[PDB]
């Protein structure tokens, strides 16, 4: 009696829709260090659990595509999008990487790369958020928008981003 | 290459050396098998598409298997690939169908056998009472008493 569901960054996930297998991949960080991280290859969604957020994450190989947000407020709801984007293991979130040399780094064995970058980002997701993109958003569906400094907006939003209510 | 394939794994070799021996085993369907055995002590990494593991052995004997996948069907996968990779008797006695795949080698055979269905294989292998990893029993019930010898899984 083994879950189908798995833990990461204080999210459950539980998958509703699609399938993935794993491949490994080299991929070159922004503190210049080259990982290699085993990439979910394929298209999914997951219903993410926490104790004060809880998401929606449509996704394909190294691509976010929506992630519908709902939380106690804009902290938890900022942790959500954090625990997403390093699960979408998107280019623009290994090369927002800075510093950690001896952390994010292949030579450091006591943690995978996929939770050497998790904790990365958990510390400070300011250049995470600054380099992932902002688009413009439909205001419907009682959906809106989160910018990079964390300010709700009915304008635009982080790329694929958009807050629901709980 | 210290590289190969089995199993739809990726298997590489991290330590230790074997040299290979032509050995006649009786199945458990009560045919005579010829299989080249694996001497000497070894330890791999094994890579899959839905599970990974590490694995130890000897000849002819699992010392340790970990393994990690998120489903139960990718763990039992890794396995049943480790449990017809390791020679052991309990699994060659464990046999219980026609061996006769396309024509495929005796261990692809063991293989082919035992992905069809695990459960005699499991319920023969033998448990072992035992910080982390965690047991699995043969009916696939994750454990902290008991598992399968040699046996664990973790988050890798």
């Amino acid at each position: 009696r083994i879950s189908s569901s798995f833990s990461f960054g204080g999210f459950t996930f539980k998958r509703t829709s699609g399938s993935s297998v794993k491949r490994e991949e080299e991929v070159l960080t922004g503190n210049l260090q080259t990982l290699k991280i085993r990439v979910h290859e394929g298209y999914e969604e997951f219903t993410m659990v926490g104790r004060r957020a809880t998401a929606i994450l449509r996704k394909a190989t190294r691509r976010l595509i929506q992630l519908i947000v709902s939380g106690r407020d804009e902290q938890s709801i900022a942790e959500a999008i954090i625990v997403a984007m390093v699960f979408s293991q998107e280019d623009c979130m290994i090369k927002a990487v800075r510093g950690d040399l001896n952390f994010v780094n292949r030579a450091n064995q006591r943690l995978n790369p996929m939770h050497q970058l998790l904790r990365h980002f958990q510390k400070d997701a300011k250049v995470l958020f600054q380099n992932w993109g902002v688009e413009p958003i439909d205001n419907v569906m009682g959906m809106i928008g989160i910018l990079p400094d964390m300010t709700p907006s009915i304008e635009m939003s982080m790329r694929g981003v958009r807050i629901s209510k709980m």
